[PDB]
């Protein structure tokens, strides 16, 4: 029913959630990042005794990709155990997503397979970015 | 919000920028928060040798306000030295703002005094929030 | 060292600061108070977020408050929590922020009964990364 | 001459530095993490226009490992272009390392291959950790 790449995205994010390290919130989250060439990098939240030091599924996935040399992203899907709410990315992840482009898709899903799609631009209007430090020239 | 407050808020934000500790970016930023009862808490960005450990002006101000017992905010103004564009809050700050409501105002200014106003909701659509964990 | 008077003021201040803690997620309130060179005290408490990574520790709330007011000379900082049988220790992120402003100052890790362990920033963060590494 | 695992760590850390996304500080850092079963996970610092949203090499590597299901870490090496100074992990990274043990090694290096090794414990004494949050005490 859904395009093949969307199927891959949803399945990978749901699978990625199994590796979540969240003994404090018991709120497992998984993510699957799709690059331009078709490769997928997965991620999950990894908390810390000192809450502020944890990391979200999206950034774990984006950080993995970049460390591997991939900066061209097409889309990223997110999965959680919230059955009645589309899992949405926090502002911090939106900012990191934005560092690598505003024109890519974020699939906010539910366990049943349903989802909402918004671009990074829509998720982060009038975004602060590289231009602020006059880095685009 | 009362224009009397808006002005005091905008000035406080620029004044706060003078304390900025940003020897790495050399991009100082100030912010001023207005609570529901008219009290104003300001803040500035404080960087660190290891970049990830720095903090933004908005959060410095919000964190200050909360530590003083205030959690009901009406607006927050931001000021920087960037001439070409209105200084807007990074996603992390938008998420901290959201933690305490989506209906308040964010004043994104330019050094000359002009600005654009947007609510926390408009800056962080379809947000993740407290209700996700309740 | 630091006079028992300032230490008591720091101690009472951190404990009092802990009352404002915003921590509905962990329900682990923490308070902190730092002493500047001129004797002024600034306090803070942890402030969490629905998305855990966006919270902040009590020490950084205090330090950032101090700096925002123009103070960057610290003599000592005291931390307090509800942990009965354990001295509350600052996390690594806070130690690194403390280090940005010196390594020779004192950190007081306390218990709810007033007992404490004191260590310098240098001792809590040895062979540290710092501003000097970016100059060279 | 160093033990094979040390050579691998040193070399991987050096190679991972090439993927560093650090246009703001222009200070590239690489890290390599050795797990108990011998697998190595690399990472690099990934900055953001808004400085606070950046991530260090050590955590990029640790998060990669955990996302893949590895929590038993044996050692991690760090590399930078700092010629006459062993690159040291920031306090934030030492806290993340500590979440997964205090008794493993950290190799702080220089480009010439020389290094200083300390355990997580020595780099983060009287640390705050998971047990401080245990329900019963
Ligand atoms: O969309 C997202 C919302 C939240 N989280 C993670 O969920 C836990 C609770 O905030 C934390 O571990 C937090 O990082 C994500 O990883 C993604
Ligand atoms: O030494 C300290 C240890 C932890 N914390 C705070 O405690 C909660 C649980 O990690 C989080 O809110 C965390 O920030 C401090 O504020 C100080
Ligand atoms: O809206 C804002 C944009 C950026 N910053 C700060 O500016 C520096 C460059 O990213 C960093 O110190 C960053 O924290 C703020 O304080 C507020
Ligand atoms: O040991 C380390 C010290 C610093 N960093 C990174 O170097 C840049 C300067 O703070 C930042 O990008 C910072 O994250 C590392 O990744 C490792
Ligand atoms: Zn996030
Ligand atoms: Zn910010
Ligand atoms: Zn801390
Ligand atoms: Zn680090």
């Amino acid at each position: 029913v859904e395009p093949e790449h969307v199927q891959r995205l949803l399945l990978s994010s749901r699978e990625a959630k199994k590796s979540a390290y969240c003994p404090y919130s018991r709120f497992p989250v998984g993510a699957a990042l799709l690059t331009g060439d078709g490769r997928i990098f997965s991620g999950c939240n990894i908390e810390n005794a000192c809450y502020p030091l944890g990391v979200c599924a999206e950034r774990t996935a984006i950080q993995k990709a970049i460390s591997e040399g991939y900066k061209d992203f097409r889309a990223i899907a997110i999965s959680s155990d919230l059955q009645e709410e589309f899992i949405s990315p926090c502002g911090a992840c939106r900012q990191v997503m934005r560092e690598f482009g505003t024109d890519w898709a974020v699939y906010m899903t539910k366990p049943d397979g349903t989802f909402v799609v918004r671009t990074v631009q829509e998720l982060l209007p009038a975004s602060f970015g590289p231009e602020d430090l006059q880095k685009i020239q």
